[PDB]
């Protein structure tokens, strides 16, 4: 029993955290085989950080320009190329350590563990939600850029994050590891801001499944109702839509514990109106959407 | 910035993980040097006297799995609840390390395993009634409890049962166990838990310094007056050497200790109207002010 964040075991992504400097700037990097990744703004200068021309910037820069530290090694950089918005960096080493691996863009309501890293070295891990605005509530300081997010199940490292940048009200943004960012922010430090948030429905009705099968039932109810019917309620509340492909996926927390997917937006439904009356649900007050149903599945 | 439960990085746990089997039982080792830990309950039954049913179990009774590879047992002791099997390899990933036994109040991440292999990290607290909530399913005996100071892992926690509340309870790595359980099937039960004043005291300064300030307000009280609340709120005793562990952050803030008594006390009597503090509904307990301090300030 029990019910808690879990980030996966971060080991094989400790032993590919690098630290690259770029000038005064020092980030961290992702070495995998031969290459670092880490974000292009490493090569900005505090001159231009508004409108940076990185395709102008990179050109000037040599191999040696690039210092990469992993743990107490220099790599050498032996070449280098822009995707998008992050710097690939080749090296001549081939990182020892390299897990199994591969580069998964994710969507808004998938979770990822965070390894948050300062000057090449792991500080902590921990789980984190892709919100709805492309943002993530994340524990980042300045110098934690780079710090990669990703998933483990089964065999294989799937990369899915890479921290960019920190927008005015506390929330990260950062890409995918070809260097496209998640929403429509730009690595600029024009003003940005991101979109107001919503709730991921979803994850809340897979929680409160966990819920079930913890066993709790006191937020049940026998009510049903129709998906056009909860999510005219739910959007009033700032929940996100809930589609038939998410009906279709709770599909089998919904046979484990024997109650219908609609029967629990019912009881959703009947949360958002009651609130919790000073009741808990997995030790929390609050409704907790940042765990998927394949997070349930595969705790509970 | 950012303030999310946080564990430590677990590469250096997760390379000492092995899987231990002996009868019909299979759960998780620790690997250091030549000995593997895990929990003496392991041995096989015939209400036990684990010394003599030990003495009936030769060495090549315990199968132990370091990944695919069979590490040979040459021999076998007990340490109060935890059983010693030595091993005819040192194993080479072994870290810096020592044993310690932690207080109630303190915390520490779990390395979850199942077969020996590693499935997540989260941080704990030892609670007052000396339990854990964790999350465990059957098979995660042997998972253990750390923490890592510079490069040395301080392992303080094994687990070995679920109590049925579904918190979970275990020993030191000297066998030792926390809180008044015995390693059998029988009747327990978690005594009645409390809330960790200091660390509920820490994770308001955390709020603080994150920007949440609207619980904040003028007054301030005493120890003595304090401590009349904190004992009617179910709350633990508040100590001089408390406040002085927060005298970092009372520093840091403009906030005294007692000045911010007088605020838990008011949310202790009013509620939180409402409103949130570093997104939970809940006064959080499981930060002590040193995960505060750490984090606030990204070491690794
Ligand atoms: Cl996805
Ligand atoms: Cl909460
Ligand atoms: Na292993
Ligand atoms: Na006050």
């Amino acid at each position: 029993s029990g019910f808690r964040k879990m980030a996966f075991p971060s080991g094989k992504v400790e032993g590919c955290m690098v630290q690259v400097t770029c000038g005064t700037t020092t980030l961290n990097g992702l070495w995998l085989d031969d290459v670092v990744y880490c974000p292009r703004h490493v090569i900005c200068t505090s001159e231009d950080m508004l409108n940076p021309n990185y395709e102008d910037l990179l050109i000037r820069k040599s191999n040696h320009n690039f210092l990469v530290q992993a743990g107490n090694v220099q790599l050498r950089v032996i070449g280098h190329s822009m995707q998008n918005c992050v710097l690939k960096l080749k090296v001549d080493t081939a990182n020892p350590k390299t897990p199994k691996y591969k580069f998964v863009r994710i969507q808004p309501g998938q979770t990822f563990s965070v390894l948050a890293c300062y000057n090449g070295s792991p500080s902590g891990v921990y789980q984190c939600a892709m919100r709805p605005n492309f943002t993530i509530k994340g524990s980042f300081l300045n110098g934690s850029c780079g710090s990669v997010g990703f998933n483990i199940d089964y065999d294989c490292v799937s990369f899915c994050y890479m921290h960019h940048m920190e927008l005015p009200t506390g929330v990260h943004a950062g890409t995918d590891l070809e260097g496209n960012f998640y929403g429509p922010f730009v690595d600029r430090q024009t003003a940005q801001a991101a979109g107001t948030d919503t709730t991921i429905t979803v994850n809340v009705l897979a929680w409160l499944y966990a819920a079930v099968i913890n066993g709790d039932r006191w937020f049940l109810n026998r009510f049903t109702t129709t998906l056009n019917d909860f999510n005219l309620v739910a959007m009033k509340y700032n929940y996100e839509p809930l589609t038939q492909d998410h009906v279709d996926i709770l599909g089998p927390l919904s046979a484990q514990t024997g109650i219908a997917v609609l029967d629990m937006c019912a009881s959703l439904k009947e949360l958002l109106q009651n609130g919790m009356n000073g009741r808990t649900i997995l030790g929390s007050a609050l409704l907790e959407d940042e765990f998927t149903p394949f997070d349930v599945v595969r705790q509970c």
